[PDB]
């Protein structure tokens, strides 16, 4: 069973012992700090407090076995047993902390407060920072929903001007990077704030999350398709290459299908195969159900672009309205090897240079999608602000000599809407002086309970492209 | 709780109708394949072995719901219900596959076999390749692992070559990744790793994994001390820098402390606050328990030869029977960010030049060493290579033409040892020719059960420098 107590960076069972005496309130916020990715889709904190924060996270025998293994762990007795004894024994083991955040699903400029956090009892104002290191993990589903909408608005700008429209959108960036993330949890997490985005994703740990916490109308947020993967290709042997690829298309004659064509060599199975000898069970296929023609290596962009020349010669081309090439209803393209935010763009941008549409495409990352992100990328980051000491508030913050991009905010927090309809952080309080709107922050989270909480279906609309609008 | 059935990807639900008929074999491999970091630890196979396969992993509900959700995500009814039943029924819900593994620690050569799966009931057949998505996740502690003692090999060379020794190695590179990494679950996965190399962590979730999944003769496998962080610094407000310092070191006077010390100014810090004001504090503290002064912003090379430099002029310095200056054994230095392989190799590089001893530094890093990462790096890779179908069995493979660097191996797999005590891998069966020995991969799970298995004592031995022997 999860215990909170060892949930936290080690050196902070020690910081107890280190804030100022005499310190009853210590307010913390959480930013995506200024200085591409302009703008940042706040996901995945409702995750947290569910899972983690919310009820009787604090029991006696957590608190014997925390005391136990860090009296190992530091080889000295350090360990504040009478403030989480208080937490147990006056609050019934919940949190007196409250979280207010800005909703779920929101894309708010870099450089902005997304949610504060402080204890709600002043014996508790060690409390604030000891969950620093669990909250600060939702950089992660952050950063996710960001990259992903990110190449979201890539896909339909060329989407749009080849094409002249936004249709089939959602189902443009397929997520394929269950095996390549760090863990069980990292994929759900991962998953989940993809499909902020899209509707496509093989990793199927995200749809089980969203239902639990989050929730939407539809029975699934996610969906697949039939699709072969290089084994089911080789299995067959060397010599049949042709044999498996018939077997699998009448298999699956009536849904849509996904072939990986590379095994041996990708530019025969395109022209010779499904170009020639396979060629009458592909003209044969419903729209609603086409051939998808899935490359897995080279040169990305060398690729997609060759195998569109090879397939636009075996099969009959129409040029849209915008005089971009289209590939017939029944026969489309997936490129999903070494796709990332970049080689999406330098693909898309390439197809447009050759006068291919980008209707005839769809992407697939793994990877790229769901491991290559760190918390660096946004400057996810969680700083105290304000203090009150001997009854006294103070506003506080790290200003570091030779980095001013690591400078911290002063005071009590508020996000506000600008006359102009963008947003402000004000700090030291200024909230107050009511000069601006409401402040956008909502309590998601007081005393041990959750006191907002936003479906999957809302966060989809918070985390619309304007594009879309 | 957790379902087998729903964790892979979405497509092998698909293949079970897509492999040759009449199939009742599949073998499958997992390699690091070939084509810096030309060797990797083989670590973390085992925790998934027993957190997630062995035992009854099939029940009645857990086929119902697979069932319920595939219907939904693929708009269709393609889940392989009787497959899945047959286990349950046949098998008590244990899985018949075969895994073959080389020894948890062990330290090979890129290109090899590393685990090998097979089924071992011919109705099985799709199982092989069903758990690829599980197993290849096991690319995260290998790669963590793997960096983690790359970087060791670093401080060894340097601290050997500038000190001596190498006393105090195995403390010398910290896991601060906790808040920096994408889950919980990953948290403990990947700071296991870093502890076959290591003994300095702060994240606690490490310690619970090694003890339930591998184990040590000691009570835990790894430690921390007391340390600032920017919130106990920056509380007491921009004017009291110096009360903080003296009160953080007067609490832990007796224990080694580590104190950020770049919240405002930090060569202010070293030379005015800690050089001045409190050096009093400081030389009067025990070898057992030095000061840390721990700078955290700018560039790491050029700030950690600054801080030296300064702390060099206010405190006693000697030079090293190596020629190499050494601050005395009550002060010490640790730089915690931006510390990855390459800035590493830099530091300790630039520090030798200046004549500065490693034994003066530590390191700490997060990201660098738990999140920036993928399984790109040693291209961690699962692939069918034997099959038998109609009876018969075929070598089988993937060898693309765009790429020789995704050529896979042929065949039945063995790992030997050379006559110059290399390791190489058999392909073809030819292991059971008998011209090199035995095979070095053990039967590590079968039909439900785990069958050998590695303390993390034995894992650690395993995974030792050469240098260290
Ligand atoms: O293509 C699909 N899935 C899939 C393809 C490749 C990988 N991979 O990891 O390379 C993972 C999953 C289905 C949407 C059609
Ligand atoms: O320095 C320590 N812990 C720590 C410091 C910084 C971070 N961080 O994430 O920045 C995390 C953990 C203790 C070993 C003394």
């Amino acid at each position: 069973e999860f215990n909170i107590l060892l949930a936290t960076d080690s050196y902070k069972v020690t910081h107890y012992k280190q804030y100022p005496p005499n310190t009853s309130k210590v307010y913390s916020y959480f930013e995506c700090r200024e200085k591409k990715y302009e703008e940042t889709v706040f996901y995945g904190l409702q995750y947290i407090l569910n899972k983690y924060l919310k009820g009787k996270v604090v029991t006696k025998e957590k608190i014997q076995e925390a005391k136990d293994v860090y009296k190992e762990h530091f080889q000295d007795d350090v360990f504040n047993e009478k403030g989480w004894n208080y937490i147990l024994e006056k609050y019934d083991g919940h949190l007196p902390i409250e979280i207010k955040a800005v909703p779920e699903g929101f894309v708010i400029p870099r450089g902005n407060v997304l949610f504060t956090v402080e204890n709600t009892d002043p014996e508790c104002y060690w409390l604030t920072n000891w969950i620093e290191t669990i909250l600060v993990q939702s950089w992660y589903p952050i950063t996710v929903a960001t990259n992903s909408r990110e190449q979201k608005k890539i896909l339909a700008k060329y989407l749009l001007e080849t094409s002249g429209n936004l249709d089939g959108l959602e189902y443009k960036l397929h997520d394929f990077g269950y095996r390549g993330v760090s863990s069980q949890e990292t994929a759900g997490i991962g998953a989940s704030a993809h499909l902020v985005n899209f509707k496509g994703t093989d990793t199927v740990a995200g749809l089980a999350l969203i239902k639990k916490y989050y929730g939407t109308k539809d029975p699934v947020p996610g969906y697949s398709v039939p699709a072969a993967e290089h084994s089911t290709i080789t299995a067959w042997g060397k010599d049949h290459e042709k044999d498996a690829f018939e077997h699998i298309v009448t298999q699956f004659s009536s849904v849509p299908v996904s072939v990986v064509s590379d095994s041996y060599d990708i530019y025969n199975a395109c022209e010779k195969i499904w170009g020639e000898d396979l060629r009458h069970l592909i003209v044969s296929r419903s729209t609603q159900a086409p051939l998808i023609i899935r490359p897995d290596s080279g040169n990305p962009l060398d690729t997609v672009l060759k195998v569109l020349e090879i397939l636009g010669k075996k099969f009959p081309v129409t040029e849209n309205s915008k005089g971009y090439k289209l590939l017939p209803p029944y026969l489309r393209v997936i490129q999903g090897d070494g796709v990332d935010i970049n080689t999406l763009q330098e693909i898309v941008e390439g197809m447009k240079q050759k006068m291919w549409s980008i209707e005839n495409i769809a992407f697939g990352s793994g990877g790229g999608l769901l491991q290559k992100l760190t918390r660096d990328l946004l400057n996810c980051s969680f700083k105290c602000s304000y203090v009150v000491t001997n009854g006294l508030g103070i506003n506080v913050f790290k200003d570091p000599v030779a980095d001013p991009n690591k400078r911290s905010k002063k005071g009590r927090l508020s996000l506000h809407r600008t006359p102009a309809g963008n947003f402000v952080t004000l700090e030291e309080g200024k909230g107050d002086l009511e000069e601006y709107g409401q402040d956008l922050l909502h309590t998601v989270f007081k005393n041990g309970k959750v006191t907002k909480s936003y479906s999957f279906d809302e966060i989809r609309k918070n985390a619309q492209l304007n594009i879309e609008l």
